[PDB]
């Protein structure tokens, strides 16, 4: 009923009985480059494979991308259990260096799902990046890395221009005093949550685990707090790129994140967002869905989406219940990992000629997915969204 | 944002830009008995015709019922504009003077048993059961009506101390409550009466059951063409208290100005809608609402939430028994509820609930169910457009099954 | 009671009111209530303010009424512990800006030492200023209450309210000008704004009209009074009921019962909490002191908030935030003791004891006096916790001290 | 108005416009043992010197205590600027109720006149009682802080909390027993309950481990400290950082900076408002007085809440409700001045002036002393509004008076 009291009844004896809602982004390098390691990392919880173009050639990275996709499709046999895995391109940065311009285009042909643009100071910088990507890769999400003072002063215009934000504490603190950094992090996560755009907490997550099999406690709580701050994704850098224990870092990331979900006071964030008028049918539909979900404790909110946006709008209001976003578009299934609470699910079944049946096919597919992964059981109540349409149905 | 501010920013210069959500129940008698008067009263806003069986014969009342129905069906030509009109039977109840604070032991007077039986065959929509002291009394009334009238809504008149003390068990047993204020103050001190009224309206609102404010609404208008305002503000406060319906007695039954009383009732009620602080009541109910597990309930919740979220012109609900519309009205949306039904009784009974605008579809049942549903939806759409609830392009919420919510633009 | 709905739900007519009446009763005095012996009864029945309607009567007539009111009032002066202050109000005839007839009536009010003035047909701030100017330096400590009786008064209510010391909603004159469906809106609006601004508001005209000829009121009238109290009105007024009717005394006794009952239906938490949200933020020691006092009073369920005041103003500031606990305003100024009845919840108490040379002793004297007053009237008992407000200096405008003390 | 907005309006361009409210506890050892280093650490912000009795003899620690007090009293010349410094004794505890070794260390604590004791491996209330029993009537004024370091301690935290005067979350020992991912939950749980109960809680172990060998810390450590402050911790503790490391002085200066910054990110409205909702109705004058004071302080943005206290409890009760304004606790008891550092927001101030025979004057003396302290340290200036709390009678337990006064 109150935040204080919610903190008071936190029980370490009760295990987390929810899936992880925070996305895990892993930087891939020498340590994690191999197909067999990537397999295990996906099994460990990796959602997005980051490529750092500060070093390496196009040939090198292209082989990394090939391995990532090879490993990912090893599980394609079971579509029910198949885990979509996004591919992110992180630019070297300085407006837009001559070198970046080629990496972005390389990104386009390599069909990357998103782009981490470095050292963004203003909206015009994001536009230039948008321009460079052009019509060809306009469906590639642009995530603006804030790494300096001006970027902070002009965060609002940057956020609107971008599809998402990355808080790079490492680069931030070189520029700004270390004691000011955590303030910037909380500010940006807040505004991104307010604006309903994905935010990523990045750099120096579990630096200790480069040489060690377990992390410190200052790192363990920092990750958890980032999740509690409202971050959509958490990122591992050197931990998975070069370290001795890349696989342990992911498994630890998973454990901490899943635990941190319990400490989340869902009532507050949802209710505060409600406090802050539309005319968009889909939006009003998403609102009703999230409201209903709290009132009947739904196992999940099943959403049929093509571009991902309808699921994104549901995630905006931050339901407790997991969002099962059903899509046949493999890119949107991969991009969905940027948003907290969305569990993307790729339907490989053939398009049924009868549209009503084809919709029912994708719904029941999600239903099977939910039961298998332990989201709900037969008899549980779930909400299904289709198109402007909300539906409260029992699980078959 | 706060209740104080809402009252402060009330502007009498700005006219009410909403329809009346409170039901008007008119007692019918000598003054309003004629078909031509009833016609006018329906156009003036009468929703429910009450019959007082304290006086009159079965022959007399039967003639009243015939006139009411005759007048009502004069508008049946246009189903788009047709306004359902309920028929209520108010029983005489057990009599003796009155003994304050005592526990009495009649139940259902011999005279009532005959009136209720008359009600069933006359096909009355609801019954105002007099002098209810306990749940067992409501059960006897339910049993007396039997299988014959199981669909007749029973409204329990609280008129004494014991009834108040045992209100909770009475409310659960009943389909609705009538605060018969007139009889209350005879039993209980006049200064205690307003407390009882507010208590009972509160609990009925909490329980999602219709409550009626009754007796001496506008007594002055029996002889006068306008009422006092002490009566006018009393009506307004009853509306603000949360009453679903307001009732005229002698005002329309015997008085010189029965038609003026209804038009005045309409004006005051419609005005009082503006003074309603909708956010509070809606939010307090959200807060008091338990976790359900009922699909239909969860559907109604999302609908009301959404309606606030997009300022919907209306919440269109397809219903058979009225129940689905009732569940939506429970959470008290600002937007009017257009309850679409083919059951004419359900269309008439809907007037007991605040905010529900019942609408009777007379179109034939289409063999294709999807088409038949769309037919009733578009019917409501024409219904909304005609009465000025919304226009083409406006956003409205449509409920169907019952588990489905839909946010659609007006054709 | 976490919600307003539940508060209404938990209303019990079986449980009797265990609070004093906080709403003031203003009685119009005329032929029926003129006699000293009747006035006694009305004071014993609960009358707080005697209104004089200058629509009719001569100065000779009214002057004797004032003499009658004061004679009856001072009959109880023997016991200062139980003495009930009784205000004298002058209600002007008004234009049928300021009619010449009013100009002499106001001056007459000054000479007669009236506590307040009900100014009729106020349309704007300049009207209130004219009334203020007319009263002049002579009686500038007389509270001006602006009667809103028309549309323009309603449209320009805000400028009128600041200029005035209080507001009177005259539904009777209102309903003539404005439609029989719009006043209750006007009534609630004006009471709201007066509550927001911390200025006394009075509900007037057609309170219990039935009781002119009848020994009992109607059912519509009883709830109308109750709702006015629940709306937030500081005072309720009887007109013909007490002026000419057959049962002026029964009207007061009924007014008292209804008002006392309506106190139970008040959801104190809301109004107090809503004012906290809207309170600006100050730097006035006296204001901050009052806030803490009202807060403390809720947090420890105080029997009363005892306030030493000279002009009444400090007690007014406590009442602004609407505590549940009664405010015992201790004063030696007899005028302010009479004027205090304009404010809901303030129980004025007149100390007649001589001024002690030691100021600390004089303060303690007035405090213990209130303590005895509280015990006598059944506000609290020995051992109960009460809040006492005082200042650091023997002057007015310096109350900065809050004290949580047990009842001796 | 909302938590989201408050986070959104965080501005790194605006420097912190507050003093540090979180206490800094420094473990003292070889690196920080010298009088001249301790001097610097006090100037850097050290409030409490911890002694780890896992190693070392009574001889060793006794000299440490002597140096701590020597360094502390070097500033005693100016009482206005004098900074009280507490002395904490951290027991070794049972290894694999109260070990035979601890019993001697605790008695050693009594003779050395330690201000508080960190009791290790507390599993239950009986353990805290045993520690209290051992300390006996001798040291009954020594605060007992129960170190939670295992599964059972967590499970039975509530009974432990009531028995103790405070709690220490020893994360280091916690994660050995419980999974590292479960710990932050335990930390937040215990800090919450201590905040709820108004008892001091300490975040301990592995604050800035990196600063043992490095001149600056990592960011995972920097944000961990900040979050502990935001969680609601009253004190933060440095261990090896100041005990043995190469940069003990840099650790304190860094601790201070992070803590001061984290104060800005605190959403004071929420915690204060949530506590009043959960606050029970109390008949204690001192409690109601503290409530009114904190309310007033928010309502007038007070520079400080000045509290005259003897045993410390009255300042503790004000801090319970978590005001934004700093609490200046005035006392002549040097132990309570040292113990005050356990509570967030309390700035203890030791009056060395002689006791005036006139008590009213003696009270005024201590008040103006706090006023000078506040002006000097930049808490407020002449003219600012501050809240002053005092009592009606000398001795402990009688503070019932709140006063809103301007700064001379
Ligand atoms: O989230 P998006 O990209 O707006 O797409 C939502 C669409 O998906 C659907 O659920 C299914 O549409 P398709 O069968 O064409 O994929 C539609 O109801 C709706 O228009
Ligand atoms: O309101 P009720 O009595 O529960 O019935 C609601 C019914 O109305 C409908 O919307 C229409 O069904 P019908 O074709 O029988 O009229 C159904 O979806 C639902 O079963
Ligand atoms: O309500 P007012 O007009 O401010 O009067 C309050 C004043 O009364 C006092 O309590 C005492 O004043 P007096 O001794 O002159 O009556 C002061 O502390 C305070 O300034
Ligand atoms: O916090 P504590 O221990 O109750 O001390 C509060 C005491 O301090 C005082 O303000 C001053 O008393 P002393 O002269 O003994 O210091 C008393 O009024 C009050 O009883």
């Amino acid at each position: 009923d109150t935040f204080l009291e919610h903190m008071c009844r936190l029980d370490i004896d009760s295990p987390p009985i929810t899936a992880r809602n925070t996305g895990i982004i892993c930087t891939i390098g020498p340590a994690s480059r191999s197909v067999e390691t990537l397999k295990e990392m996906i099994k460990s919880g990796m959602n997005v494979a980051r490529l750092n173009f500060s070093h390496g050639t196009h040939e090198y990275h292209a082989e990394t991308i090939k391995n990532v996709r090879t490993a990912t499709e090893s599980f394609a046999s079971d579509p029910i259990l198949y885990r979509p895995v996004a591919v992110a391109l992180d630019t070297k940065g300085p407006a837009v260096s001559e070198k970046d311009i080629q990496d972005l285009k390389f990104g386009v042909e390599q069909d990357v799902d998103m782009v981490f643009a470095s050292f963004i100071r203003k909206a015009s910088d994001v536009h230039e990046v948008r321009k460079v990507l052009g019509e060809k890769g306009k469906n590639i999400k642009i995530i603006s890395k804030i790494e300096n003072h001006e970027g902070v002063r002009r965060f609002d215009e940057i956020l609107e221009a971008s599809d998402g934000i990355m808080v790079a504490r490492g680069d931030l603190g070189i520029e700004i005093p270390a004691e000011k950094v955590f303030l910037a992090q909380k500010m940006m996560i807040g505004r991104c949550n307010r604006a309903g755009k994905p935010v990523i907490c990045a750099t120096q997550m579990l630096e200790s685990m480069i040489k060690k099999p377990r992390p410190t406690r200052a790192e363990g709580s920092d990750v958890a707090n980032a999740v509690l701050d409202g971050a959509d994704c958490i990122m591992l850098s050197g931990e998975t790129a070069k370290g001795d224990y890349p696989l342990e870092a992911v498994r630890m990331q998973h454990l901490i994140a899943r635990e941190a979900e319990a400490a989340i006071y869902h009532l507050q964030l949802f209710e505060e967002l409600r406090r802050l008028i539309t005319s968009d049918p889909t939006e009003a539909t998403a609102v009703g869905a999230v409201e209903a979900s709290f009132r009947c404790c739904s196992g999940a909110i099943i959403v049929l989406t093509k571009s991902g946006r309808s699921a994104h709008q549901v995630a905006r209001y931050r339901p407790r219940a997991p969002i099962i976003a059903v899509t046949r578009n493999p890119q949107t299934a991969r991009q969905a990992h940027l948003y907290r609470g969305i569990f993307p699910v790729l339907c490989k079944d053939p398009v049924q000629e009868a549209w009503a049946e084809d919709v029912d096919l994708r719904v029941n597919f999600a239903m099977n997915v939910g039961k298998a992964r332990g989201f709900f059981k037969k008899g549980d109540v779930v909400i299904v969204l289709t198109g402007n349409t909300m539906r409260v149905v029992p699980v078959p």
